[PDB]
């Protein structure tokens, strides 16, 4: 799809196999998700944001349908405000920004 | 142009009498500059993301070109530690998301 950016850039992804809505995050580096549970190991990540740094849980190679569109890659979970896919995935489904 | 997301999305934009590189952030509602002195009235605000909230100020009806393109808005003003570009001027630029 071509998405205008009147409104927030949010669509539904299907991650461990549940569905959530996320936001299309340009200026974010990794993918970060709200607080849940995922399958597999994980690593302590420190990352930064406007006002500061939180604590994350890293999970690699995980897959994600980006609306319609798969992904499988790092997923980082946490204290985001929202769910954000960064660039990390956005470049796996071939998302770009167009003017 | 076409701007793919292997790397930061950064560009040029001019505003006041400064050049300065600055993220299209379609995860951002708000366009938030670096520390500058801006002349004119502005307004407290607080904006909050990953790490928590920071105090800035906000400049209304403000002339910003971004690679080549005219717009004019309200800009944040205040300790981020990234420029950013959001969907405020980025609609005004023209800017969507493809994939
Ligand atoms: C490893 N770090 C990241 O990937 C950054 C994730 C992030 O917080 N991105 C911000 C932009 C940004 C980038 C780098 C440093 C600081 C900030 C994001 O794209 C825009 N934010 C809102 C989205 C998280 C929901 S924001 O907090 O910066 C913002 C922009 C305007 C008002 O708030």
């Amino acid at each position: 799809p071509q998405i205008t950016l009147w409104k927030r850039p949010l669509v539904t992804i299907r991650i461990g196999g549940q569905l959530k809505e996320a936001l299309l995050d340009t200026g974010a580096d990794d993918t970060v998700l709200e607080e849940m549970n995922l399958p597999g190991k994980w690593k302590p990540k420190m990352i930064g944001g406007i006002g500061g740094f939180i604590k994350v849980r890293q999970y690699d190679q995980i897959p994600i349908e980006i609306c319609g569109h798969k992904a499988i890659g790092t997923v980082l979970v946490g204290p985001t405000p929202v769910n954000i896919i960064g660039r990390n995935l956005l470049t796996q489904i071939g998302c770009t920004l167009n003017f």
